[PDB]
């Protein structure tokens, strides 16, 4: 039933189509704009990494280990596995008296083609540090170590870290997080399906502080402001999240999830954004978060023009010929 | 009409993502055997119709003149991984026509297969036109021109006699109208022509059976389909669905992927052609859909059926090797 949110053209015709859902919620919980089904439970995957970084800050670990915005950004990141990402994750772990062996996420090659070419040339195999979640896992291990909680088995459903993350994420989103909503993430931690409406509300609360206690309100500001200050560390070279946060420095928060999830926030407008490409395609979610953010910057021509470049992405073939476009539909008007 | 949900992607107890699409199954006589969703709206077959495009290579007399075997015919029909074996053979086909990589007008790209791109990164500064998944098809085009003494320069162009011939061939096989209105530019810079899945399926069924084809075309069609089943590594390569699906039932199943979630298939002993499209263009959806479609025809061949159903319902494991959910064709296929 979800509307067609993205078209992919070739010649004079639409070659492929994507359906999806978009929730835009203010800090008080009012729905500002919606497309399609924002009530059915959806897996946020990596899109809610900023929510999961709150124990790192709220525990006092970030302060105890003298982390700045680059380590905060990396803990909120789906990074490319570039040398800067690896080194920082290694550094975050070392400051907690730990190494790569403490990571329980496993290893993978970069999903970014140019970075995988760099990795393939310089490595026999990637390590846990090269995992896009290695920053988030580093932050988890630091959160544990700072409070003298054994980080071994931190991925486990009833490890006190995962108990803390449920409690935090239920408070932010007002969603029920439990066994029936639970799945295993690519990094072997729990991911909880919840309505896009609730996920949007969670990010609006972090962005605005509305309904949050002072410590949580402050920790949420530090994380959102870190990602916007150090956008390379959230993603990296050639990535949409990094480029989208260089359009309007310090003003727009975005984060991708696996399976075509995007979360975003505009703290100055007090709004949180969540969305899902029903088929899970990254290119669709990317076109959709751009067209959605653009609705709020129509009277800022240069920002609007920069966002609309991601909402209407040209495709060139191997000879650099324009063959067609990836275009958000009129539903974003 | 809305296309039905053909593939679900699960995580824990829930459907995380879903795909819609369409399937046409047509016999040699043009009778519809099975269909899902919209099989009348024009769809770009992209690489899925490479075997139809290989007909000038055979029918011209070029394949025989240059002593091409099943491996060369398979490669001409291929979206290959850009492995050393594919590169060497594409180089060999060009060599026999008195040409080299500089004759190719497809451009260069890194392997879309992760393991092979790693090999390529470690062995190359940059790929060449030979590394292009379409280098075999383009080698065949150039070979077809060179044999008939037609200047291969500009063979990608709409009114080059090669592209005029491909149009005439594909219109005769499919019964579809191929013109500028239905034309787009493919990833390799040649024309790709949108046509109904029903017509694409009918096309492959005529190649598979020879029904309504003149003897020359019927024989070239047989040679190409038999070559791809004989040498499935040269159609795709290491770790690829097309190669593995054509090792389930050797000599019996023809499959070919197209960009944007197209699949074509054929079971010549059953007289059927298959075409399908994941509406969102996902590869994983088109793969689950072609396997679930083929499986309907092998329900009394338990070992073939179980091998196809492994692709119809593919498990997903995370970086630690933990089963997280499945990619499953829906009950519309059973
Ligand atoms: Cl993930
Ligand atoms: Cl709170
Ligand atoms: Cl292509
Ligand atoms: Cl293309
Ligand atoms: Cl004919
Ligand atoms: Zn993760
Ligand atoms: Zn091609």
């Amino acid at each position: 039933t979800n509307p067609v949110t993205v078209e992919v053209t070739r010649g004079l015709l639409v070659e492929s189509r994507h359906r999806g859902a978009v929730a835009v919620v203010d800090g008080d919980g009012k729905l500002f704009f919606s497309l399609g089904d924002i009530d059915t439970a959806v897996f946020p995957r990596s899109a809610c990494k900023a929510m999961q970084a709150l124990p790192l800050v709220e525990s006092g670990a970030a302060d105890a280990y003298g982390f700045g915005d680059k380590e905060l950004a990396l803990a909120c990141a789906s990074h490319n596995g570039e040398e800067e990402h690896v080194a920082l994750a290694a550094s975050m772990l070392s400051r907690a008296g730990r190494n790569v062996e403490a990571l329980e996420c496993g290893a993978h090659w970069s999903m970014n083609q140019k970075v995988l070419i760099q990795q393939a040339r310089s490595l026999d195999a990637p390590t846990a540090l090269h995992n896009n979640c290695s920053g988030k896992h580093a932050g988890f291990i630091c959160a544990c170590c700072h409070r003298d909680i054994d980080p071994k088995g931190y991925v486990g459903y009833e490890h006190p870290l995962q108990v803390e993350i449920r409690a935090v994420m239920e408070r932010l989103t007002g969603a029920v997080l439990g066994a029936e909503s639970c799945g295993t993430d690519g990094c072997s931690i729990p991911t909880y399906a919840m309505p896009l409406r609730n996920l949007a509300h969670g990010f609006a609360r972090m962005a605005t502080g509305t309904g949050l206690e002072p410590l949580r309100a402050k920790a949420s500001r530090r994380l959102i402001e870190a990602c916007m200050a150090e956008p390379f560390y959230v993603a990296g070279s050639g990535r949409a999240c990094t480029k989208l946060m260089q359009i309007a420095p310090g003003r727009i928060f975005v984060k991708t999830g696996a399976e075509g999830v995007f979360c975003a926030a505009i703290p100055e407008k007090g709004i949180g954004i969540s969305l899902k490409s029903e088929d899970g395609a990254t290119r669709a979610a990317e076109a959709m978060v751009a067209a959605t953010l653009a609705r709020f910057f129509e009277t800022e021509e240069t920002v609007h023009a920069a966002l609309m470049a991601f909402a209407a992405m040209p495709m060139r073939n191997w000879n650099g010929i324009h063959v067609g476009d990836i275009r958000a539909t009129s539903v974003f008007s």
